[PDB]
């Protein structure tokens, strides 16, 4: 009854710092130094160090995927793990090793490889030696980094992309705590954005370069959530406007048009804290756009007027500009405290067709948390997840309506595949099609896997 | 008889190797290693170490220059001397403040400053640990050491040249043995040539985006002799035609008309031996051409057929398209084996008025190098260079009648103000205004200092 395009990518997402875990990695993480020094700022003290150890099971774990129905998985490359200098991006062979056998053994098993290069995961002597994402040369590491990835293995993959949000990055290292370093500096955060912004236009530029088949493609990620507000009232339409222009032009302009959203450059201009930029580093943004789109969509993101003026004595953060707002009579995922709004993928889907061009993308991320799931195993060892079934159903139903207005949208990838370390809140909150008791990293299929594998072979529901 | 327009520029060359002696200085360039390893390749075993002195004797050195009518220095600032870590480009303090004096004492002195950022003297660390010129690498911690320089000295320095003569570097360093490290290869002459253009072009995007008063510009110095053929044979003319693409187009093209020149990569792409070049650098060394020009000028440059056809078995060199041609009847230096010819700096004129938009230009060199000036001292010790006179009024007159087509020439600056060490040759041959008794390292003016003072005092002879 819901069908979708001849050709659509069923897949699943993770990333590397959160399911290989530190087996013979050679260099630490942001995420790594804080559990090794902040142990309790985890969950149930569970850090990555073991994670979903696909390191040593990769092999069963894309075999129990594959029976999953996951056609595609995304996954990433650490720098922290490839690379053994910095400097020159000189290579870790038991790293090269690893990434070679994971990629092949996608392959045996049908799964085609999605490749994106970082995922939060900075070195953590980059930010020592340079402060991280503040620093140009860091910014030239990194391209570094990804043309080895692209010399090692762009024989056989064909899809990447450069970063996974690269705004969770500027908001969680310099704006709200959540990563470490936990600096909390508005225009540093600025510069932050810019530099992610130029480090992902390199990208492209040395990805085409070096690219050799038509197939080959990179793309970046990004979660293009409306910001809604809260009333017709003009406070709340200024402050939504603004936080559009923050949370979602501040990336994909630069990324499909290539060029800064003018209005906020006026803004930012107005406040003082307006990045520093060269001419031909905004020539480099220019003329190396991405060739696709990622939407990372769970939940909505409603907003009101600032409680205080932003001209009030205080220091600048985006946040001067406008307030979080609850819906009264919002639906919501209780335990977990997030809004179910799934119309917002059809407002996602109508943006992308109507302002970008439709320029091919897909749901690179959409999946449900929830905590305790071995209280709705079977008695055959089964977690019933049909609250995920459920879930997956509404948002794509939403999805297919954005299709049918004509919208390119080419996949749908499950956050996530097999249960894996989510930060902070570790394995508090379980997304997998697969689940993973972690005390003796035992995986099972739940039965929205075998839901999933089903929807994939009738390509519908 | 013979006028300059006003305004027009009186002055002396020379640069940091060849003046300054290594006291304190941190870092080896490659003529400091080659010396210190070979002293048998060098005129006497005279090495730079102690050169003429200028490190202890600037202010001396300088009063002295004045007197001889130089209204502006052209000279160079040492990589190995400013630079403590090469990689981040960190000052050393005493480097600094040598520079810092020797700047303030050309001002207090009335010579304008005219800072050259190159000439011949890569760190031979620089070479030990990326090959060079050849790594795109260490053409970005050039820009670095420039970027420092433009800092530090901006303030009260307009003029500056990205390097003296880059084509020097390709051809001593890799084609013909000049220039430790004495590589002989083809094709990595190419690709160094490419690189050093890309550094230039990379040095005034930097310039400008810290550039504050509009005074302010920074060249190129070039030599830009005429490729004559010996007949108009056409294989003369073709050999003549190579000649001229390789030995000025490479550079001057870039450098002016932002592009190289499309014949030469032609040829360069059939013969297998084209740069690796990305977008990127292209549209950088399109947007960044340079302000003004300085030419170099001593003799000209005569060129015939190849003995053997360009298509024998042989290593691919440039050479294999032309061979140097010895004119019957020439006017000869004898005691140096250079052709003189003064028509050669009319044509030059006429070229950079008519192909380059008649660009702002000046002669950056032109002298004169005779040995054993000793035979002309007079009763006081002083040498009476009347040759050194008529070269530059017969090379002045040429100049002139540039000029009166109306060629943006804007300045004479002759080669050199105060012996200096000439590379391997030394002090064998020498070109100053002044003479230094290398022994004892005083300096006295020539018979030709005076004249250069009454020729500034009136704008010409």
């Amino acid at each position: 009854m819901v069908e979708f395009p001849e050709g659509f990518v069923w897949g699943a997402a993770t990333s590397g710092p959160q399911t290989e875990g530190n087996f013979h990695k050679q260099h630490q993480n942001v995420f790594d130094y804080w559990f090794a020094t902040e142990p309790e700022q985890f969950d149930a003290g569970v850090g990555p160090d073991t994670a979903s150890n696909f390191y040593n099971d990769y092999d069963h774990d894309l075999a129990l995927m594959a029976q999953a129905g996951v056609q595609g998985l995304r996954t990433s490359i650490q720098w922290t793990r490839l690379i053994d200098d910095f400097e020159t991006a000189s290579l870790n062979a038991d790293g090269v090793a690893f990434y070679n056998h994971v990629i092949d053994s996608m392959l045996a098993h049908h799964i085609t490889p999605y490749i994106n290069l970082h995922h939060f995961d900075l070195p953590v002597a980059l930010y020592d030696k340079y402060h991280g994402w503040e620093s140009k040369h860091v910014v030239e590491l990194f391209v570094k980094f990804a043309e080895q990835c692209f010399k090692l293995f762009g024989d056989r993959v064909d899809h990447w992309y450069t970063f996974n949000e690269p705004k969770v990055v500027v908001d969680g290292q310099y704006l709200y705590g959540w990563h470490y370093p936990q600096v909390i500096n508005g225009p540093k955060a600025v510069q932050v954005a810019y530099n992610m912004n130029l480090a992902s236009a390199k990208t492209v530029a040395r990805f085409h370069e070096l690219s050799v088949r038509p197939e080959q493609q990179i793309g970046i990620i990004l979660n293009l959530t409306p910001a809604y507000a809260a009333s017709d009232d003009p406070a709340d339409l200024a402050a939504a406007e603004f936080a559009e222009l923050w949370s979602n032009n501040l990336f994909l302009d630069p990324a499909v048009l290539g060029h800064f959203p003018e209005k906020l450059v006026e803004r930012l201009t107005m406040d003082g804290v307006l990045w520093d930029a060269t001419p031909t580093e905004l020539a480099i943004i220019a003329a190396n756009p991405v060739d696709s789109l990622g939407v990372n969509y769970y939940h909505p993101f409603r907003v009101q007027r600032p409680d205080i003026s932003p001209k009030s004595l205080q220091p600048w953060m985006p946040d001067i500009y406008f307030k979080e707002y609850d819906m009264p009579g919002r639906m919501m995922n209780v335990d977990r405290g997030w809004e179910i709004y799934p119309q917002a993928m059809t407002d996602i889907a109508r943006n992308i067709q109507k302002n970008y061009g439709n320029i091919p993308w897909m749901i690179s991320e959409n999946g449900m948390g929830v905590a305790g799931e071995e209280r709705f195993l079977d008695k055959q060892g089964v977690v019933q997840d049909d609250y995920r079934i459920d879930f997956m159903k509404e948002h794509l139903t939403a999805l297919a309506k954005g299709i049918a207005a004509g919208s390119n949208c080419q996949g749908y990838f499950v956050w996530s595949g097999i249960d894996c370390w989510s930060w902070n809140h570790a394995y508090h909150n379980r997304y997998g099609l697969i689940r993973n008791d972690i005390h003796t990293q035992t995986k099972t299929l739940k039965k929205s896997a075998k839901w999933f594998a089903e929807l994939g072979e009738r390509n519908g529901f």
